[PDB]
């Protein structure tokens, strides 16, 4: 079975912000709600918004009967731990079921995406979503000076959705240390950490994510430039 | 004394690796090369600001100039080199063939393509590049960085709190960049398309000046419609 996990559960809230008179929340889900092959398209918030969130989907006239919002996490992957569990304690889950998790503020995914996400996830059991690195990519030990400059021809830059076969990512995620998810910059590292593959997405150079002012000014210029 | 080296080399393609003049399009009824160049026009400090670009394309960069009141006694079209650090070369000879370089020299070299950059970030880049001989314009990366050997499967995933977003201007002392690329074998000289990995591999520091979000390269359809965006809005 097939599950979506649409991470709001960051801090009004970028999440809530609105783009094109309608929150950018709500763009995400759009492309979800049209994918009809998931059970369920589950939001999760933080507490003190959850009722909020509802009433907004309300307000915009959708519906459908496979949304459910729950409560997110202290961070980011522990929203989708809270995810699965709250797959786990409703429907159990099954040997075949995958999630695809996505962040609230990246509205501009695709059908595409999400179909080769699906896809990547049901054959190879966890894929992430990457372009090629744009820049070259430099690393500092100390924000000071280079500490090495990797060979260019090799570097992705992550995005999301981040899929993940459901029983892998909890066994994966379980096997952690608090110390070793200290560091998780995303999802994906969760199964790099445990040897197991993660295969690769393309996505999109205008599925960005919107963390600051600038990233709203581009938000608007992507969408009333149809792309 | 302080010089510029605009690189207009042109963005290959990813087939045949073929140099398109995308410095040439319009944005808001003026090339790109046009903007970054009245950014370099505004720092006084420059002795010359040396465009190097394929032969090809030095009369049409002539004409453009002339086309845009672009008067500037400062400004000069060189011929490029066969790569973007042999370009960085034909700079050095060049000043070198001109005006003799001296030991306290730098040279702030940038992507044509790049017209948003900012004073600060000029000004910044001058003077690390002549305290400490070597710099690069970086941010932060925002997108976990993830690592491909194979464009298939994940090879790595480092820290991204390490991880940064090289930019240009890259600057440097010119002397010191002329030694180090001068250490480089003629194999070496194939893989190392950034300029401030020739400082690195030879075992020198490079300092970080911090770029900007917006200080993007506009090298596709995509970007150029969001620089259109940045240019009209601030
Ligand atoms: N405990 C958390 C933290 C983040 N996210 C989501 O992960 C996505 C990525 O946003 P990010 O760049 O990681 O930043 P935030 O943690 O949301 O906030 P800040 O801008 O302060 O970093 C966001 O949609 C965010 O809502 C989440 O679901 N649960």
């Amino acid at each position: 079975m097939k599950y979506a996990g649409i991470l709001a559960g960051g801090i009004l809230p970028k999440q809530f912000l609105d783009l094109d008179n309608k929150p950018i929340l709500i763009h995400t889900l759009e492309k979800f709600i049209l994918i009809n092959d998931f059970e369920k398209i589950i939001i999760a918030t933080p507490q003190q918004w959850m009722t909020h969130t509802k009433d907004t989907l309300r307000k915009f006239k959708i519906s459908d009967e496979r949304i459910e919002v729950i409560q997110g996490g202290s961070d980011r992957n522990d929203t989708i731990m809270n995810i699965v569990k709250h797959i786990e304690s409703t429907n159990g889950i099954n040997d075949d079921d995958v999630i695809v998790t996505h962040d609230a503020v990246r509205p501009f995914l695709t059908h595409r995406i999400i179909k080769e996400n699906i896809q990547a996830a049901l054959e190879y059991g966890a894929v992430d979503t990457v372009i090629d690195a744009i820049d070259t990519i430099v690393t500092s030990k100390d924000n000071q000076t280079i500490d090495a400059i990797p060979v260019r021809n090799e570097m992705y830059q992550g995005q999301t959705p981040q899929s993940f076969n459901i029983n892998l990512l909890k066994e994966s995620y379980a096997q952690l240390s608090d110390e070793q998810k200290s560091i998780l910059s995303d999802a994906c590292k969760i199964i790099v950490e445990t040897n197991k593959p993660v295969r690769l997405v393309k996505g999109e150079l205008y599925n960005i994510k919107v963390t600051t002012p600038y990233d709203l000014k581009v938000a608007n210029a992507i969408i009333r430039g149809g792309i």
